[PDB]
Order: structure tokens, then C-alpha cells, then sequence
């Protein structure tokens, strides 16, 4: 169930001989996830800089161990990567001493779990570096050091947790991303199934920076904070099988509305090299919405439409929405077993001063195949402000809303007619056509494409 150490993994695979594959089998005490990935990426900077391209292959080995003693359990997953260049073998990885190596080791998850606070097996308390995820992937979908309480039953779901990054636990990164340094997260949610397959809930997330900004006159570099914040997100979300590839309803939907409030102290800088010149404080009062509708046309075919908007601009930036920093924006919103980046495998938009229209169609055959075709159109909301994170590394021209368009294709075979697959092979690709906001001299297209072979043993 929810408690299982691989429950949140997008792969959805089940090792042969595991208790999930056959309930007569004992829970596995160990296993191995093998991933072989090729990545083609050109051009992340749209041709406005040297390099920024990938055509490379890697292997990622993830051994894991699991022990259970009554109400106590413990879990470790490690990671060993070897690649021909620094490709993305891990969809949950984000961002001098932050250059990844072509090969590295990592401690991916390490936690202890206690399920005895209540008699519900859906209720448990987990402590350590662990997978945090909610179904939208837009609040949390990451491996992070946390103390997280989960309560998942038929009629009531609730979670409450605290998290903070202290290390990457990687042989090649020595330092945290500035955004993560000294940032503490506190969060909770409560939701109820008010009708079969219809959920309504509220969600809260609070991020608190205890860091300091560089002082005036000090040089600022890659690894320094751009800002410190006290930010609270308060959201309501309604879903009808929003992310359930096995829905029997003719229509699935999601609707979320999120208010961001709090305050930011922003570092100001000038060039001389970058030098700090001061800081400016201000309140944040921003808003995000994500809406979608999926038609379940028959047993195999689905289609849908999406609309998202993160506010931008406003009186000294108060209306600039942003996400928690723990999000993936990866979800099953196209109604298949395969998770898809909600704002493009190529653009990888953060919902920050961003408006997106989305169309998709998908096809699924039992547990054996799925395919998604996704079209996105992106606009800035305030054309004098930047957007948030994105997989495109090029500057936006002031006064231009048209960010661009994207076409994504995901195609997956699961295997090892198959009841519960234990392996998959997947093509994951996005084609991004930059709009006028990227100005002249840009590449007319860029792409990011992956082939992933995943095996769970
Ligand atoms: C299904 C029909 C359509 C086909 C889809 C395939 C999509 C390709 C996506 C990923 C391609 C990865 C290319 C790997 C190059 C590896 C290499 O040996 O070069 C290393 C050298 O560059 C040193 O750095
Ligand atoms: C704060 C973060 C804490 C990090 C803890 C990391 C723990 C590492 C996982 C190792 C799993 C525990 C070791 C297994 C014990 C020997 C055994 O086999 O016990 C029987 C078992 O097979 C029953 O299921
Ligand atoms: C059933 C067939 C499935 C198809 C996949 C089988 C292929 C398995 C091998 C994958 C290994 C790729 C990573 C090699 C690391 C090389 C390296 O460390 O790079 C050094 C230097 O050359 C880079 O600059
Ligand atoms: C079946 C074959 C599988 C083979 C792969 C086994 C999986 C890997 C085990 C995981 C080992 C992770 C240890 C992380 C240490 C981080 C660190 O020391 O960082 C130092 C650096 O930051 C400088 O300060
Ligand atoms: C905003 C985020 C805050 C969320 C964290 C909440 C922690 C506080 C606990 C408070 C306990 C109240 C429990 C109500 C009774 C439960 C019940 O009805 O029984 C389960 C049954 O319905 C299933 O079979
Ligand atoms: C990038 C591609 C984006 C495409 C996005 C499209 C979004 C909307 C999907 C709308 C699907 C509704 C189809 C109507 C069902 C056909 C029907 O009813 O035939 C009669 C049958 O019901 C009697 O048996
Ligand atoms: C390491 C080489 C690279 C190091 C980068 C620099 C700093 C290293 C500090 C390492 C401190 C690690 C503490 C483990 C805590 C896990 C846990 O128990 O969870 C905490 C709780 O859940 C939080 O809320
Ligand atoms: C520029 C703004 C453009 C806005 C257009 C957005 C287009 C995207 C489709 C979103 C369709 C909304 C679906 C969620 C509402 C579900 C619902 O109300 O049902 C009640 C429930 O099912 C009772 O059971
Ligand atoms: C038939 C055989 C199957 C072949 C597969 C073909 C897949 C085609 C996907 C292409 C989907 C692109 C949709 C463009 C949206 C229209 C639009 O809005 O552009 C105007 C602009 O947004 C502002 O007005
Ligand atoms: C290199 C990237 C590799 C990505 C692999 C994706 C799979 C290739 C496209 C397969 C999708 C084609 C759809 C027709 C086959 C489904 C069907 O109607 O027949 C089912 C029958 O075969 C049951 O077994
Ligand atoms: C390296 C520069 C030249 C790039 C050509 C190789 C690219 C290989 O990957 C294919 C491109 O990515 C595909 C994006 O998905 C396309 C979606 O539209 C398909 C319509 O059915
Ligand atoms: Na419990
Ligand atoms: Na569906």
C-alpha cells in the first residue's frame, strides 16, 4: 500500500517474486533497480552560448535494502551512476562545487519508519532521507531528509511533515543549491473522499530561510542565495481520478487554487563580476491555479485539456507566484501509468509568472503499453518579469509574453499479457519551439529526448 518503499516511484514496477507480485511471497528484504538511459538534448541555451547539448548514455544502479520488525521498518537505497556525459538519469534531481561528475555514488534514501501510532496500516511516521510526493507533483516530489507523518484511509487522508536539506549525499556535489541551504519546510494536508473517486482537500506548505544574504560590497557567486523568504502556500484541490490510469469514470478532473503569502528579502547586485549592493524586502501575495479535464473515451483512449497560471509581476513583485522547490511537476495527468512533466519534458516550466494551455491524447493497453502526445502553449503573465525555473537556459526579452510552444511524446512498453510488469522501456521526448520572448538569434527549435530501460529485481 501507501507505506511501501517504492509506492511513489513513477516506474510502477513490481519485482518478480515480491510480495506485491504474489501476496504469498515474503516482503523482499532487498532488491536492485537498474536503469539505462540515453539522452539527446539540443540546445538548452537555444544556440545563444557554447555547448548546452547532450548525446550520451549512462547506467544507474540502485540497490536497496528493507527490514521490517512489527511496527518498525527501515530502508536504504543507494545509487551508482556511470555515464559518457552528465545526463539526467534521475527525474527528481534539480539544478563552483555544484558541477556533477559523469560518474558518482549517492545515498538516495535512508529512513526508519514507525507504524504503531495507530492500528491503520495506512498510518505511519517516517524519519530520514525519504521520498516525499503528492499526486500532482506540484508541491513535493523529491528525496529529502524529513520527519513525515502519513494517514491514508478510505475517507480521510492527512499528512504532516518537516523537511530540510543538509547534503546531497553525493560523491560529486560538495554544497547545496543556494535555494536549499538553511531552508526549512513544514507542510500538511487533509482531504476526504466525499464521493467514490472524488477527493477534496486543503494543503499547506511553509518555507523558512534562516540563511543570510551577502553583504553590500561582497562578491556574489553561483552558490550564494538570491533571496531569503518566509513563504506560506495555502491550497484547495479537488480531484476526480485526476491521476488514476485505471479510472472507470468517463471523465477525470483536477482543480487546484493556491495562495502564496509571506515575505521575501531580495538581494540586489551589480556588475564590476557580481557584487552585492543591498537588499529589498516586500510581501508576497500571489496565486496559482491548475485545472484539467480528461476524457476516458474508451478502455484504451483518453484525451484532455489543461490550464495553469502562476501569477507574476505586481507592485514590487508581490504577485510573483513560485513553487515550493520540492516539486517535480511530474504526474500521471494524461491518464497513463507513465508520469509526464506537466509543463513539458523540454520546457520543464515552474508555475511562476507563467500561463500554460495544454492539450493531450493518450493510449493505454492493459498494463503493457501506454503512449502520450502532449501539446503546450506558454505565455508570461507579466512581460517585464522573469519566469521561474525552466529547462531552457536563455534570457527573455522584456515586453514579450510569447514564451513558446511544445510537443511531447511519451511511449512505454512494460514487461517481464503481463500481470505486473517488472521492467519497462520508454521513449520520452519534447520539442520546444521558442516564441518571441526569446528574441532573435535563437534556435527555432530545441529538444530533450530520453530512452530509459528500467529493470526492477
Ligand atoms: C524509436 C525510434 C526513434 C528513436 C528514438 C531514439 C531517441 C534518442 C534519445 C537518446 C539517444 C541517446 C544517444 C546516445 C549516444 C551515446 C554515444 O555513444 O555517444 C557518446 C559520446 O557522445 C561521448 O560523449
Ligand atoms: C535516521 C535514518 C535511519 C537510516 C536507517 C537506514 C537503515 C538501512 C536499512 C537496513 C535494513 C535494516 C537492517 C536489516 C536487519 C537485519 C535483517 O535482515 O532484519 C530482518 C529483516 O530481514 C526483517 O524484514
Ligand atoms: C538489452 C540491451 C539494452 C540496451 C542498453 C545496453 C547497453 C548497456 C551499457 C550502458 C553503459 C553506458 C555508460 C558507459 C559509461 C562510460 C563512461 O564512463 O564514459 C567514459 C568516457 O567515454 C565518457 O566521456
Ligand atoms: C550491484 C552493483 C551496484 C554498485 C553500486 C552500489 C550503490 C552505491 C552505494 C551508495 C554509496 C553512497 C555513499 C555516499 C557518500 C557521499 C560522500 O562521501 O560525499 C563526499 C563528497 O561530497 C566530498 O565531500
Ligand atoms: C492541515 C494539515 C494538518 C494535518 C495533520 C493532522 C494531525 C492531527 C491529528 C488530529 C486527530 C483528529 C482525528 C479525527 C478522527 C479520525 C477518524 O475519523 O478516524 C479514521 C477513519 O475515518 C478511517 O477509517
Ligand atoms: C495533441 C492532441 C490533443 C487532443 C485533445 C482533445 C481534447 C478533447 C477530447 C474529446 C474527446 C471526446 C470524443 C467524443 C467521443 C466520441 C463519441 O462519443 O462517439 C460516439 C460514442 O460515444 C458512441 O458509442
Ligand atoms: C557529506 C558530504 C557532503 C556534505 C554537504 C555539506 C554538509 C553535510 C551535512 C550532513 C548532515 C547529515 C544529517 C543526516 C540527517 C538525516 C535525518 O535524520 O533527517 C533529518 C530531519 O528529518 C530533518 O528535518
Ligand atoms: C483562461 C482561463 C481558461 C479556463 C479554461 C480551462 C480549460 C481546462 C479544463 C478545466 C476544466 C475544469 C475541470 C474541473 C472542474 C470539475 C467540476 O467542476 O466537476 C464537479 C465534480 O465533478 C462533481 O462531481
Ligand atoms: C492524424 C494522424 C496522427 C498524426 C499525429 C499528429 C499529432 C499532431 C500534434 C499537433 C498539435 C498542435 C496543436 C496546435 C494548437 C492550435 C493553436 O492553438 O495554435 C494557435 C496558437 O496557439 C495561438 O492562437
Ligand atoms: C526505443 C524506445 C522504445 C519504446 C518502446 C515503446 C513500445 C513500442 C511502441 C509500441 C506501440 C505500438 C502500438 C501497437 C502495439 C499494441 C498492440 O496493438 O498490440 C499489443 C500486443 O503486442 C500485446 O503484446
Ligand atoms: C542533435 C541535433 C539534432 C537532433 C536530432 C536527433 C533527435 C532525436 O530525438 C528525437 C527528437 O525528439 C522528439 C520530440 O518528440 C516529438 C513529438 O512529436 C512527434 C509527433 O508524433
Ligand atoms: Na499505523
Ligand atoms: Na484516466
Amino acid at each position: 500500500g501507501s507505506s511501501h518503499h517504492h509506492h511513489h516511484h513513477s516506474s510502477g514496477l513490481v519485482p518478480r517474486g515480491s510480495h506485491m507480485a504474489n501476496s504469498g511471497e515474503a516482503p523482499k528484504n532487498f532488491g536492485l533497480d537498474v536503469k539505462i538511459t540515453g539522452e539527446s538534448e539540443n540546445d538548452r541555451d537555444l544556440g545563444t552560448a557554447p555547448g548546452g547539448t547532450l548525446n550520451d548514455i549512462g547506467i544507474d544502479l540502485r540497490p536497496w535494502a528493507f527490514g521490517q520488525w512489527g511496527d518498525w521498518s527501515a530502508y536504504f537505497m543507494g545509487q551508482a551512476v556511470a555515464a559518457t556525459d552528465t545526463i539526467e538519469t534521475d527525474t527528481l534531481q534539480s539544478d563552483d562545487g555544484r558541477e556533477p561528475d559523469k560518474s558518482y555514488l549517492a545515498a538516495r534514501e535512508f529512513w526508519v519508519d514507525y507504524a504503531g501510532l495507530t492500528a491503520y496500516p495506512g498510518e505511519h511516521l517516517r524519519f530520514g532521507r525519504q521520498r516525499l510526493r503528492e499526486d500532482s507533483g506540484q508541491w513535493q516530489d523529491t528525496n529529502i531528509e524529513a520527519l513525515n507523518w502519513s494517514f491514508e484511509t478510505t475517507l480521510l487522508n492527512a499528512h504532516a511533515g518537516v523537511a530540510q536539506r543538509f547534503s546531497e549525499y553525493r560523491t560529486d556535489l560538495d554544497e547545496l543549491a543556494p535555494e536549499d541551504k538553511d531552508r526549512t519546510h513544514v507542510f500538511g494536508d487533509i482531504s476526504t473522499q466525499w464521493a467514490p473517486h472524488h477527493r477534496i482537500g486543503v494543503r499547506i506548505h511553509h518555507a523558512d530561510d534562516s540563511g543570510h544574504l551577502r553583504r553590500p560590497g561582497e562578491e556574489v557567486d553561483n552558490l550564494d542565495k538570491t533571496y531569503t523568504g518566509q513563504l506560506t502556500w495555502l491550497g484547495i484541490e479537488a480531484t476526480g481520478d485526476a491521476y488514476n490510469y485505471r479510472s472507470s469514470m468517463p471523465l477525470n478532473y483536477w482543480a487546484s487554487a493556491t495562495w502564496l503569502t509571506g515575505d521575501r528579502d531580495n538581494l540586489t547586485t551589480t556588475t564590476v563580476r557580481r557584487i552585492a549592493t543591498g537588499k529589498q524586502s516586500g510581501d508576497v501575495n500571489a496565486f496559482g491555479v491548475d485545472l484539467g479535464l480528461r476524457w476516458n473515451i474508451d478502455e484504451q483512449w483518453k484525451a484532455g485539456v489543461g490550464y495553469a497560471r502562476g501569477s507574476g509581476g505586481g507592485k514590487d513583485g508581490e504577485e510573483q507566484f513560485q513553487q515550493t522547490g520540492l516539486e517535480s511537476n511530474r504526474s500521471n495527468f494524461t491518464g497513463t501509468r507513465s508520469r509526464v512533466h506537466r509543463f513539458g519534458e523540454a520546457f520543464r516550466g515552474e508555475l511562476s509568472n507563467l500561463q500554460a494551455a495544454t492539450l493531450f491524447g493518450s493510449w493505454q493497453l492493459r498494463e503493457d503499453y501506454d503512449a502520450s502526445l502532449v501539446y503546450h502553449k506558454f505565455w508570461r503573465v507579466d512581460d517585464d518579469s522573469d519566469i521561474g525555473t525552466s529547462g531552457i537556459n536563455a534570457a527573455l526579452q522584456p515586453g514579450e509574453k510569447d514564451i513558446g510552444q511544445e510537443l511531447d511524446l511519451v511511449v512505454t512498453k512494460y514487461f517481464k499479457y503481463v500481470d505486473e510488469p517488472s521492467a519497462l522501456i520508454r521513449f520520452r521526448g519534447g520539442l520546444f519551439k521558442p516564441g518571441d520572448a526569446y528574441g532573435p538569434g535563437t534556435d527555432s527549435t530545441m529538444h530533450r529526448a530520453f530512452v530509459d530501460f528500467i529493470w526492477r529485481f
